[PDB]
């Protein structure tokens, strides 16, 4: 209806086989927790794909519908660089390649994705680009204590980085809808408290614009926000809307984010 | 969650005023026929800007968010032109000409929207494009006995249109709902009779892919039909999916849209 939000968490991931290191996966889901769960169901109950290990997740899609498609074209979308090329490829360097060809050079470019490892190794492969994609506008974060150059040698190295990255996918899954109650209580707070206008039209506010600073004081009309972000290369979206009151960098899909759901929730 | 669906109708409309013809309002909504009510209230509980005309809407928007955004950009956005140029101003040339923007040189191009005009001079004034915004892929429609050149010389000129657009709204609304009804009840009946296999991979299908023509015989799995329509400009998105066994132009967001439906309707 009216009142669909953007999901909480909706992330589309690289799967890595811990002991089989040229079998891939791709899928998405709001819970990678369960979802990696259901993927390596019980090694008790085989020939060694199992267990993978989460690399990578690409998160903050406005819908599972955009995540879907991310999702396909990660499978079987095509590389370009700075025009189109070559199909995406076996190696981990042919996967990787993709990410940065659907974050840097196409239109996901817009919706402030975040792009997270779990395995460091994983990541410098990325920053590689070996088949240079790219010479913004998304996040690329690392995993406190992510895992470095893979040991599977044996079944214990083996169990160690299922175990190790079990931990950091739940740390990740756990800490980001952490991030958001609190981000968004505290915006509630705001409103139930203040009769604040809006920055812009000075009229007393129906969709609200916050800060990421929630202790700052800026507050506004989302349609506000909006156009004050498109008025100081963009031509549909705020690609660097800085805060006009502490000129901290947000992210606009964020705050469309809290603005629906806070929206939601009341109703 | 993991189940949210394509809006069965999710557009974003402009208003004219009848009488003020230089009044414009551009929002959203999943009914847009509830909303053009809302929006003109009674004539009887005034300056004249009721009623407005809704002269056309796009639609199709794989969510909420999408057609916020679409919202947002058409009041607030940047035109362009085949680079960005003037913002987009007051005149219904300046309206028209945003909607080509969006669709024609903007992300949105791929979503396989429809353009539709309940006003016949608005579509030619569209059609005109005065700025040359562009010297494919969404489709345009226009109304079956839609309005012309209005007259609001008169109360009962003004409540003639008022009274056409209304039943012209409901007429495109109703009968979108019925046609994507019937559409997905054929879907269900072809999966709860036949065992068939992909077209593709064989394999006895969980997301399906099916024509246009509801009395084709073709049916795949979702991410085969994709993997099919990226093999034969297009990097990410299938524009002009043949299906492979009438040649029928397929929109791949239609196609998703059921897709994801019937997966949902069943669970
Ligand atoms: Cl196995
Ligand atoms: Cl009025
Ligand atoms: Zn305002
Ligand atoms: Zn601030
Ligand atoms: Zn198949
Ligand atoms: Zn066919």
């Amino acid at each position: 209806e009216e009142f669909q939000q953007i999901p909480d968490f909706y992330g589309c991931y690289l799967l890595q086989s811990i002991s089989k290191r040229q079998s891939f996966y791709i899928g998405s889901t709001p819970n990678p927790v369960r979802r990696l769960r259901q993927h390596n169901g019980s090694l008790s109950r085989r020939d060694g794909t199992r267990p993978w290990e989460m690399v990578a997740i690409v998160y903050g899609f406005p819908s599972r519908i955009a995540a879907l498609q991310f999702q396909h074209a990660w499978q079987h979308g095509y590389q370009t660089r700075y025009v189109k090329t070559r199909k995406g490829g076996r190696s981990i360097h042919h996967k990787l390649a993709m990410i940065t060809s659907l974050l840097k050079n196409e239109y996901f470019r817009y919706m402030d994705l975040t792009l997270h490892f779990f395995n460091q190794k994983v990541e410098e492969i990325w920053k590689n680009d070996k088949f240079n994609v790219s010479q913004n506008n998304y996040t690329v974060s690392l995993s406190q204590d992510a895992l470095t150059e893979i040991n599977n040698d044996t079944i214990d190295d083996i169990m160690d980085v299922n175990e190790k990255n079990m931990e950091l996918v739940q740390n990740l899954y756990s800490t980001t809808l952490a991030e958001k109650t609190k981000t968004l209580l505290l915006y509630k707070e705001k409103i139930d408290t203040g009769i604040n206008t809006c920055q812009f039209c000075n009229k007393i506010i129906n969709l609200f614009a916050f800060c990421r600073d929630t202790s700052c004081t800026f507050v506004s009309h989302l349609a506000c926000a909006y156009r004050y972000f498109m008025s100081n290369e963009d031509t549909i979206i705020p690609q660097s809307p800085k805060c006009p009151k502490c000129y901290t960098l947000l992210k606009w899909c964020d705050v469309i984010y809290y603005s629906i759901k806070l929206n939601k929730d009341n109703t």
